[PDB]
């Protein structure tokens, strides 16, 4: 009967924004892997060394949230499937979304079914997991009915769309397009067929800022219930830095000169002479100068833990998060970005540029960049940015027609702009595209787990130099051995380690940067 309070807790719960398990999967893992942000601390995950205690908490939390959504779906379908059709349809969408965050990290894993109560849910291949995604998303879009009860009894309960069914259909369809482009390397036939179904759907996609999916934090004074980057960097005085790789991507590109009055809003220290002459207008709005000396430079990624906060690795002397400060105070109430209209444009832009589907790649590329400059309040700069031939330190320019030079291909432009538009909340999609296309260009970590990596191999064009997955919790090999070995067999290769490429990962390299 009381299924609403259970399904309402899976909204923030499934996304994991409680500042505890969140810290151990977002800033201290997938942020390091995508290099979207770099906490200055001496964490071993920066060197791709797994913390099994963290991975177990992350693994248990996602499956706990999926099981909770399954309790609501199973009880409502049995009680009244026709009357609670809009609640069941939404629950099937959120069940898909939450599981993607788990499956894109660990790979083949359990996907507990809602139809029956599984005593020990079996490990499923990423093929079966992804085939279930599209199947569930398609049925859930057709599941909604205006005659049925609203998603929740109160509109305020739905933190994302406030009971707006049409916006949930757009998000579900945008997720179908996102998971379809994930299969460009492993299965072009399914990638194109699922993307065509997503683009042709009458439900539509996230086509404008009004359709964007956000998750607002509580911001009610409760511990770890804010936009938690504010607690890690400001409250705990731990700089979360811009990476050297991102500095190379945002420098010079767009031709727009460095803006005036750039200061660290925590210490009040103005930007030093250490900053580029020209920079992407979004960069100084995402990252503020170093809290100690005002240097605006990227933190070199992945040195040995004992070298953290020493020499060039001083996080207080590198550019840190700046958008987490609003009106002179910590932006604690900032909603988490789930799916923005920018990504939908770059998803279609990639499919059109690669000749997978017929369409105007340039128009989708520019519409994506313009929506991102609107998101970061720099629309007055987007016209000069898009017409500039100035190349970043990867060799990529913003002008779509200027496809000459190393690192300046059409696909490299799309992924560079898709990556910047996703900083930092879309780190999982940043890590997904880095595994799928080896894009954008990122620096190879100074030190990586020597039991897994050859430190002499720092070729940026080798996708195997970048982490492929997070290891399973080691407790799975002890109390769930039969199913753990099945998951290990599905992974193949060297087994349950960080360097094993996932099903959709063919170690494809589309980076053409010379340096």
């Amino acid at each position: 009967n009381m299924n609403e309070p259970r399904l309402a807790s899976t909204l923030r719960g499934g996304l994991i924004i409680e500042g505890n398990v969140e810290q151990r999967l977002k800033p201290l893992q997938i942020d390091f892997y995508s290099q979207m942000t770099v906490d200055g601390g001496g964490w071993g995950t920066k060197n791709y060394i797994q913390d099994d205690e963290w991975n177990n908490l992350v693994w248990e939390e996602y499956l706990k949230q999926i099981a909770s959504i399954n309790i609501v779906i199973r009880s409502l379908t049995e009680k009244d499937k026709d009357a609670y059709a809009n609640t069941i349809a939404f629950a099937r969408i959120w069940r898909v979304y939450v599981h993607t965050l788990a499956a894109d990290k660990f790979g083949p894993m359990p996907f507990p079914a809602y139809e029956i109560v599984e005593a020990n849910p079996p490990y499923k291949s990423l093929k079966d997991i992804y085939d279930e995604y599209f199947r569930e998303l398609d049925a859930a879009i057709n599941g909604f009915n205006d005659s049925a009860q609203p998603i929740f009894s109160d509109a305020g309960i739905d933190l994302i769309y406030k009971n707006d069914v049409s916006k949930w259909k757009r998000f579900a369809n945008s997720l179908r397009l996102r998971l379809a482009v994930r299969l460009t390397e492993v299965d072009q036939e399914k990638c194109i067929a699922e993307a065509n179904a997503a683009i042709s759907s009458p439900a539509g996609l996230i086509s404008d800022k009004a359709d964007n999916a956000y998750m607002p934090p509580k911001a009610d004074g409760s511990w770890g219930q804010d936009y938690n980057y504010t607690m890690f960097q400001i409250t705990w005085s731990g700089p979360i830095c811009m990476s050297k790789s991102v500095e190379k991507l945002v420098t010079n590109i767009g031709g727009v000169a460095w803006p005036q009055g750039v200061v660290n809003q925590t210490s009040g220290v103005a930007v030093s002479s250490v900053h580029p002459e020209k920079v992407d207008p979004r960069a100084p709005k995402i990252f503020q100068p170093g809290i100690e000396n005002g240097d605006w430079k990227g933190l070199v990624y992945g040195p040995k833990a004992e070298e953290a906060n020493t020499g060039i690795y001083q996080s207080k002397q590198c550019a840190e998060l700046g958008f987490i400060i609003k009106d002179g105070y910590p932006y604690k109430s900032r909603p988490y970005d789930l799916f923005l209209s920018e990504e939908v444009h770059f998803l279609k832009a990639e499919l059109y540029a690669r000749g997978f589907i017929a369409g105007d790649a340039k128009s989708e590329y520019e519409a994506g960049v313009r929506a991102s400059f609107a998101t970061w309040g720099v629309t007055s700069e987007v016209d000069d940015y898009l017409t500039s031939t100035e190349k970043n330190e990867a060799g990529t320019s913003a002008r779509y027609d200027d496809q000459q030079g190393a690192g300046n291909t059409a696909l490299e432009k799309i992924i560079t702009q898709k990556y910047i538009a996703g900083i930092p909340d879309l780190a999982q999609e940043g890590w997904n595209d880095k595994r799928r296309l080896n894009l954008p260009r990122l620096d190879v970590a100074v030190y990586r787990d020597q039991a897994v990596y050859n430190n002499n191999d720092k070729d940026i064009l080798k996708s195997a130099n970048f982490i492929k997955r997070m290891r399973y919790p080691t407790k799975e090999s002890l109390i769930n051995a039969t199913e753990y070995e099945k998951g290990k067999s599905m992974l193949g290769g060297k087994g349950d380690i960080v360097s094993t490429p996932l099903w959709w990962d063919k170690n494809s390299n589309y980076c053409t940067s010379s340096k």
